[PDB]
């Protein structure tokens, strides 16, 4: 399981219960877990998993979120689990 301090390129797609928008949407995005940058609970959720792994996890939007929206938003991500070092 690729845990903390590492660089987590995860697809995500912010799929909003059945329909997928474009905000919350990023491919190989090469995140660093453990930049306290990422919402409680994101960037956690790619850590416990290994690589190349499918995490179609719903998760919720805080308010700590940039956009208004996603402050209070139950979104489903579907992050594509790849993990570069």
């Amino acid at each position: 399981k690729l845990a903390n301090g590492d660089i987590a390129i995860i697809d995500f797609t912010g799929i909003v219960d059945n329909k997928k928008l474009a905000s919350a949407s990023a491919q190989n995005y090469e995140l660093t877990i453990g930049s306290n940058s990422f919402i409680k609970g994101f960037e956690t959720g790619l850590i416990a998993m290994k690589v190349n792994q499918k995490k179609t996890l719903a998760l919720t939007f805080p308010s700590d979120y940039h956009v208004k929206e996603l402050q209070s938003k139950p979104v489903t991500f579907e992050v594509v689990l790849k993990a570069i070092k």
